[PDB]
């Protein structure tokens, strides 16, 4: 609690045109890693366009951290094949959370992160103040695989008793 800024909600929305790692399909799930934390979504059966809509919750004590996202094909009785990976920075979002935004009109775009050679963004990622919440919408193009994107949204949970932002 004495280092905790808050909890980062990562909503893993969907995968789009993921790689085939069975015969004609895959059984994808996502593993999210940050620091010593490792979280997993459920498996979606036989769908390379899986709609996970699954909330993962990480503890954040460090605005300078990176989130790693790796997709795998679940094979019940054998090894799980890699289906690509991506990473993103949380600093822009944490920075934005620390701004004065009570008073900003809903729909206000606080920060835009551009795709670059180094990052995994498939398109510009907006940090938006909307419906009284700050969110970041991400489309991640997966590395180290022949196709696939993962769409995710960042949200924030304040934990009373913590260090806070
Ligand atoms: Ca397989
Ligand atoms: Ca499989």
């Amino acid at each position: 609690m004495d280092d905790l800024l808050g909890l980062l909600r990562i909503r893993i929305k969907r995968g789009v045109n993921l790689a085939v790692r069975d015969i004609s399909s895959s059984d994808p799930y996502v593993v999210v890693k940050m620091g010593k934390q490792k979280l997993k979504t459920r498996v979606i059966n036989k769908d390379v366009n899986p709609e996970w809509n699954e909330d993962l919750t990480l503890s954040v004590t460090d605005s300078n951290l990176t989130v790693l996202l790796t997709v795998y094909d679940h094979d019940m009785f054998s090894k799980d094949d890699k289906m690509g990976d991506a990473e993103f920075e949380i600093k822009p979002y944490i920075e934005a959370l620390r701004m004065q935004l009570d008073g900003l009109p809903s729909g206000t775009i606080v920060t835009t992160v551009k795709p670059s050679r180094r990052n995994c963004l498939a398109e510009e990622s907006r940090v938006t103040w909307v419906d009284g919440k700050l969110v970041q919408d991400l489309v991640l193009r997966l590395r180290h695989v022949e196709c696939g994107e993962v769409e995710a949204q960042l949200q924030w949970i304040d934990l009373p008793g913590s260090k806070g932002l």
